[PDB]
């Protein structure tokens, strides 16, 4: 009935839109518009908190809406260290604002690619990030969610070159809530994209390891893109019959080893996170 732009108001996340000083703005992605903010007397006690607002475009679709609101109510149930941390939101009698966590060194693949012109960043500062986002990765999959997207892209890293997790607006449960759903078709990335997803559209959490398969190799190539060249039908073509990327330039023999673990044909027989956090572990403790 209600038309999708009447949003309704939660009370805990609610936050005073006169309470907040917009600013500087970070990116304009398709996700939204994401800029610079500070909140003054934010949970409780008790100065002002340097933050980050998402929003919606001058120029937003429907779609945009729904998809930011999608990534709301996905940040209220999530709370870990390595997944941006959503501090509030103004929802009602304004525009939508969603009062996030304030990761200054900005996206993960912008991270990698500023480096290798210029900081300087060991091998050992990569499988750490690695690390990090599988850890992340394995407390969603804990909440029995799919993120779907998962790229280098969409990975944020705070201060102190910490990892979070964003961009949640794609996400899907494992297993299916809604009576009735709008599937959101074909958003993903086909580089990104599982066989599978590519085959059935069967966005799993085992699909998610794929997907960090291939963020692995952004990682290691700093900020790399994958596949290059090749376009959407060869490339289904390419893991169709059977072929996958090659060893990067500079990268761990065990490292290259576990991205193939994570685009073998059977989901099935995929390691998951609990499992690959350990053996990014084992990586650095030889170090
Ligand atoms: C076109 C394209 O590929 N781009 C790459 C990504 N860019 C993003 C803006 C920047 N960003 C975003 C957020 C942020 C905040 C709240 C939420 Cl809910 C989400 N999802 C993210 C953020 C932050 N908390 N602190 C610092 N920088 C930040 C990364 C946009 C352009
Ligand atoms: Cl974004």
């Amino acid at each position: 009935s209600v038309d999708a732009f009447k949003i309704l108001e939660d009370p805990k996340w609610e936050f005073p839109r006169k309470n907040l000083v917009l600013g500087k703005t970070l990116g304009e992605g398709e996700f939204g518009k994401v800029v610079k903010a500070t909140a003054f007397h934010l949970k409780g006690r008790a100065g002002y908190t340097t933050v980050a607002v998402k929003m919606l475009k001058e120029n937003a679709s429907p779609s945009e809406l729904r998809d930011l609101l999608s990534e709301f109510n996905v940040l209220k149930q999530v709370n870990h260290p390595h997944v941006i941390k959503l501090y509030g939101a103004c929802s009602q009698d304004g525009p939508l604002l969603l009062i996030v966590e304030y990761a200054k060194y900005g996206s993960l693949r912008g991270f990698l690619r500023e480096s290798r012109k210029v900081r300087a960043l060991t091998m050992g500062d990569l499988i750490s990030f690695a690390w990090q986002i599988s850890q992340g990765m394995q407390y969603l999959a804990e909440m029995k969610l799919v993120h779907r997207d998962l790229a280098a892209r969409n990975i944020l890293v705070a201060e102190g070159r910490k990892m979070k997790i964003s961009d949640f607006g794609l996400s899907r449960d494992v297993y299916e809530e809604d009576s009735y759903v709008k599937r959101s078709q074909g958003r993903i990335p086909v580089k990104w994209m599982a066989i599978e997803s590519l085959f059935d559209h069967i966005y799993t959490t085992q699909s998610d390891v794929w997907s960090f398969g291939v963020l692995l190799w952004e990682i290691v190539t700093l900020g790399g893109n994958p596949y290059p060249g090749i376009p959407p039908e060869r490339l289904f073509n390419l893991l169709k019959t059977g072929h996958r990327m090659e060893r990067p330039d500079n990268c761990s023999e065990e490292m290259y080893r576990l991205m193939l673990q994570c685009w073998k044909q059977e989901p099935d027989k995929r390691p998951v996170f609990a499992d690959i956090s350990k053996d990014l572990e084992k990586m650095m403790v030889k170090r």
